[PDB]
């Protein structure tokens, strides 16, 4: 079929989101999953958007397209906030 979906551009990074690599490499079992490899950037949605699945993440391996990964199989550096937020309003020292 098509796609097409606005606001929660997480993905992208547009929206607040979380930075994972790979630890090792892992490919995709069904269409639903996404292959990467380790040494990848994968944007993780908040568990507010999370899914109801328990032990996978919800992430977008490239940035558009999103799917379920894993979770032990990649290893958080530092999750990050919206994108616009940047020098949009005051903030505390």
């Amino acid at each position: 079929g098509s796609s097409g979906s606005s606001g929660t551009n997480w993905a992208s990074g547009e929206d607040d989101h979380v930075v994972a690599r790979a630890e090792y490499d892992f490919v995709a079992v069904s269409d639903e999953e996404i292959s990467f490899r380790a040494g990848d950037m994968l944007n993780l949605a908040l568990k507010e958007q999370q899914p109801k699945v328990r032990g996978w993440l919800l992430a977008s391996l490239d940035g558009q397209t999103t799917g379920l990964i894993p979770a032990n199989y990649v290893k958080i550096l530092g999750k990050r906030r919206g994108r616009k937020t940047i020098e949009s309003g005051p903030s505390s020292g």
